[PDB]
């Protein structure tokens, strides 16, 4: 069931267990969709490298980079809506927003924790 935001916009209890599971398999690398604006999808591997401070989206051999360093904002939730498997990111250097989509709610909301912390960083 979608999220509802808030007139304001856009600008979380997950299990330490489920975050432990969802940061393994991501580290390992593991699947998800990143969703584009004409509205179709591309299923990628993203591959969380923490020391190196970088996560990689793999597709058809093609790797876009991100590095947590460049995370600016995490988007989700407070008719506006979101599926709660979709989350949103904002990086700083493009000043772009990309949207991830998770196999489930549980894996959305690890990748929230994960942005979270790597955004608190950032800003120190």
């Amino acid at each position: 069931a979608d999220l509802e935001i808030g007139r304001e916009g856009e600008v979380i209890q997950v299990s330490k267990e489920a975050f432990d599971n969802w940061m393994n398999r991501y580290e390992a690398g593991d699947t998800m969709e990143v969703l584009f604006p004409d509205g179709h999808r591309i299923e990628c591997n993203l591959k969380i490298d923490r020391p190196k401070n970088f996560m990689n989206l793999t597709f058809n051999q093609k790797v876009r980079p991100i590095q947590l360093d460049d995370i600016a904002a995490v988007l989700y939730g407070s008719k506006m809506l979101r599926n709660p498997c979709v989350v949103g990111f904002r990086l700083a250097s493009s000043g772009r927003a990309i949207a991830f989509s998770f196999k489930d709610i549980t894996d959305a909301q690890c990748f929230v924790s994960f942005l979270d912390d790597e955004i608190k960083k950032n800003q120190e």
